[PDB]
């Protein structure tokens, strides 16, 4: 939780808010770090109705994403083949702590 200034962000929500988000947050990580070789689950669209809807307008939602390790381009947020597993899996673990 507080350990990652994205994830004390997330914090400043109200409890349904908060677990919807991290629910999803926690679902994207998971997707990677059960099949790291997939582009699949390297990429959000961000037009994609669970994104926009439950994190886009969520205080410290989309930063928790960035901590992670993906990066913001015009159409999609992209976990490079470079990022870190490792940091995705700290983060993971900082979000799931506070639920």
């Amino acid at each position: 939780g507080s350990a990652s200034p994205a994830v004390a962000e997330l914090c400043q929500n109200t409890p349904e808010t908060f677990l919807e988000a991290s629910k999803l947050l926690l679902t994207y990580a998971d997707n990677i770090l059960r099949n790291p070789n997939d582009e699949k689950y390297r990429s959000i669209r961000i037009g994609n109705t669970a994104f926009s809807t439950r994190l886009l307008p969520v205080r410290g939602a989309v930063e928790c994403l960035f901590e992670m390790g993906f990066e913001e381009g015009e159409t999609h947020l992209i976990f490079p083949k470079k990022a870190s597993v490792e940091q995705l899996q700290k983060i993971r673990d900082l979000i799931a702590i506070e639920r």
